[PDB]
């Protein structure tokens, strides 16, 4: 009926890695030395809060399921899990944090070529997920992480589902990123992901503004019914903005396909200064001995 998911789940001993410092509240920056190999891998180690909670353990393991089942240069893969007191997820370290934080903090040093390349990379990653019958259901600039300024990946599969639609039943949801059919009828498809892609592109082109800032989430489905959308970002030619606006069409099948968003952003990345107009764009740049990035650490498939 469907393909068997032969993804490897790798179980790692607590001794194979050092937690080096904290990044969040918990996610640690760490180093992973796979046992009996002369490599050290920069890692992020995500460790369950309570660990008392049986609800919590179902959460993290579902994320682990999805992360183990993806392999694409624009999607965060799982390196393994460690079954301790608190279950910890081991993933590739993304040193430059969320792309949302990166645009806010570097808004004066980011050129049209970077912004359009990111739009292509995120599109490629979402196209891969669509290929693998996977709906992310939480695409947002907070959930795109920066390996290098030249290389971003989609992350936080906390809400991702495999398939068709997906009728969910309430919860803590990210309203301002969600398709109308998602807010009204809790329906989610690849095309509801495309809507959030639209909002994601808007976030990047406004250097990390909050969409519908100071509109309460109780208002949002009404505004969107009325036909209002996010405004044209200042740097955006009608060309770019028209693409975001297509992602926000009420008819989900009239929205663009990720594969097409790859194509359209790629044309525009061949001539970035024609499509995004940015003040000063022209002039902008952006033992360790055994260390190897996770992206160069392969095991048999
Ligand atoms: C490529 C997998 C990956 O997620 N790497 C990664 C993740 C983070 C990260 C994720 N979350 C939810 C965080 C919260 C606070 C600080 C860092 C977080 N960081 C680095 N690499």
């Amino acid at each position: 009926g469907e393909a068997p998911n032969q993804a490897l789940l790798r179980i790692l001993k607590e001794t194979e890695f050092k937690k080096i410092k904290v990044l969040g509240s918990t996610v640690y920056k760490g180093l992973w030395i796979p046992e009996g190999e002369k490599v050290k891998i920069p890692v992020a180690i995500k460790e369950l809060r309570e660990a008392t909670s049986p609800k919590a353990n179902k959460e993290i393991l579902d994320e682990a399921y999805v992360m183990a089942s993806v392999d694409n240069p624009h999607v965060c893969r799982l390196l393994g899990i460690c079954l301790t007191s608190t279950v910890q997820l081991i993933m590739q370290l993304m040193p430059f944090g969320s792309l949302l934080d990166y645009v806010r903090e570097h808004k004066d040093n980011i050129g049209s070529q970077y912004l359009l390349n990111w739009c292509v990379q995120i599109a490629k990653g979402m196209n891969y997920l669509e290929d693998r019958r996977l709906v992310h259901r939480d695409l947002a600039a907070r959930n795109v992480l920066v390996k290098t300024p030249q290389h971003v990946k989609i992350t936080d599969f906390g809400r991702a589902k495999l398939l068709a639609e997906y009728h969910a039943e309430g919860g803590k949801v990210p309203i301002k990123w969600m398709a109308l059919e998602s807010i009204l009828h809790r329906i989610y498809t690849h095309q509801s992901d495309v809507w959030s892609y639209g909002v994601t592109v808007w976030e990047l082109m406004t250097f990390g503004s909050k969409p519908y800032d100071g509109i309460p989430a109780s208002e949002i489905s009404s505004i969107l019914e009325k036909g209002e959308r996010l405004p044209q970002p200042p740097i955006c030619t009608i060309d770019v903005y028209m693409i975001m606006v297509k992602c926000w069409m009420i008819d989900a099948d009239s929205r663009p396909k990720f594969r097409e968003l790859i194509i359209e952003f790629s044309k525009m990345a061949r001539d970035p200064q024609r499509y995004l107009v940015i003040q000063g764009d022209e002039r902008m740049h952006l033992d360790m001995d055994d260390v190897v990035d996770a992206d160069e650490y392969l095991i048999p498939q």
